[PDB]
C-alpha cells in the first residue's frame, strides 16, 4: 500500500522459504549464501522441509548472549542447490527502537500476509514460554499462532523475526549484523 509494504514485499519475494519441522510450518528468512534463520522453538533437526522438499541441515546453532541467555534465534545452513540474495547490509548493527514496522508472513495457512504493527520498543528481557529471553522487540498488535518466523522490517531495515505474543502484544527476536559475519 506504501513504501513500508514495498520494502517488506521485496524481502518476502526473494529472501523467504516455507520451513517445516515436526513442530509446524514457519516463515524462514534467508540472509546470505545457504544461511537462514528460524525461531529456536521450531526445534530444527538433521532434516527439514524447504518449500516441501526434503533438505539436509549442514549446521544449526541456537544463539545465546554472552550471559548464556536464550536469544530465540537459530541460524541454519541448508544443503540447498541455490543461494539467497545477500541482505546482510539491511541488518541493524545495534539494539534500537523503531517506528512504523511491518510483520510479513508466508505459509500454507497465511500466504502473502502483511501487518502494519506500528511502533517497535526495545523491550529487552521477556519470560517467553517460561524461558528467560534477551534482545526482545515488542509491538502492540494481537498476533496469532501461524505468525512465528514472520519478518519484521522498516523501510531499509530487516530488524527481527516474530517469536511470540500474549494476545495484545507481539514479540520479535532482534537480528543484528554481527550474527552473520563469516
Amino acid at each position: 500500500m506504501g513504501p513500508g509494504f514495498d520494502f517488506a514485499q521485496a524481502i518476502m519475494k526473494k529472501n523467504t522459504v516455507i520451513a517445516r519441522t515436526e513442530k509446524g510450518e514457519f516463515t524462514m528468512l534467508g540472509v546470505y549464501d545457504r544461511v537462514a534463520v528460524i525461531p529456536t522453538h521450531a526445534s530444527v533437526g538433521e532434516i527439514i522441509y524447504i518449500n516441501d522438499v526434503e533438505t539436509r541441515v549442514l549446521d544449526a546453532c541456537a544463539l545465546r548472549d554472552l550471559t548464556d541467555t536464550n536469544l530465540e534465534i537459530t541460524i541454519v545452513k541448508l544443503d540447498r542447490n541455490q543461494k539467497f540474495r545477500d541482505i546482510r547490509h539491511f541488518l541493524p548493527r545495534c539494539e534500537d527502537d523503531y517506528n512504523d514496522a511491518v510483520l510479513s508472513v508466508h505459509t500454507s495457512k497465511f500466504p502473502n500476509m502483511y501487518i502494519p504493527v506500528g511502533q517497535v520498543t526495545n523491550y529487552g528481557f521477556l519470560n517467553l514460554g517460561g524461558t528467560p529471553t534477551h534482545r526482545i522487540l515488542m509491538y502492540n498488535f494481537p498476533t496469532r499462532a501461524g505468525q512465528c518466523g514472520g519478518v519484521v522490517t522498516t523501510t531499509g531495515k530487516v530488524i527481527g523475526i516474530h517469536v511470540g505474543g500474549n494476545g495484545a502484544q507481539g514479540f520479535a527476536a532482534m537480528l543484528l549484523h554481527s550474527y552473520f559475519t563469516d
